[PDB]
């Protein structure tokens, strides 16, 4: 239904709010929800966990049908898959764990994985454990993706910090 508010509109079609993704698509049920992930889709912790979570673990399971199917997913790669109770489709992405030496190019070819999709509620790329300074994330973000995306940013502190500058 997509019924996205209390949003700040950084530029045309990227917009930012300080929220839990989980509660927002419970709250929109969004055609799309992003899902930070890994080339194996396991789905530990941070956003995926919360994400799958939320699914009752059938994220996983359905994960874990995909990955037997058809191997790991490319860094800088994605799949769609169902978003279950929470989203029509989960868009899984993975961005590059740039701690473990993974090419930070890589976060250019994530974010493009989002102009498959007219609209998405998603989380900053790579910005957790996997190292990649949140205001660089949310610039490629800006620089790359052409469609409408609704970005939900978890810590306050955070949030302040990239809607400050
Ligand atoms: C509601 N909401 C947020 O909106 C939120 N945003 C963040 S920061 C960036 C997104 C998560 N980090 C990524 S780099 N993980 C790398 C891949 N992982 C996949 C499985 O685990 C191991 C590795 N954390 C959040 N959390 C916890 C949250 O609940």
């Amino acid at each position: 239904v997509n019924s996205f508010s209390g949003y700040l509109k950084l530029t045309d079609n990227v917009y930012i709010k300080n929220a839990d993704i989980v509660e927002e698509a419970k709250k929109v049920k969004p055609t799309v929800v992003v899902n930070a992930a890994n080339v194996y889709l396991k789905h530990g912790g941070g956003v995926a966990g919360a994400l799958n979570k939320a699914t009752n673990n059938a994220m996983q399971v359905e994960s874990d049908d995909y990955i037997a199917t058809n191997g790991p997913l490319k860094v800088g790669g994605s799949c769609v898959l169902s978003g279950h109770n929470l989203a029509k489709h989960c868009l899984h992405v993975v961005g590059p764990n740039v701690n473990k030496g993974e090419d930070i190019q890589l976060l250019k070819s994530a974010y493009e994985n989002f102009n498959q999709h007219e609209v998405l509620l998603a989380p900053l790329l790579s910005a957790g454990i996997f190292g990649a300074d949140p205001i660089h994330s949310l610039r490629v973000c800006v620089d790359t993706v052409r469609t409408n995306v609704y970005l939900a940013v978890f810590d306050k502190n955070l949030y302040d910090k990239l809607v400050s500058s």
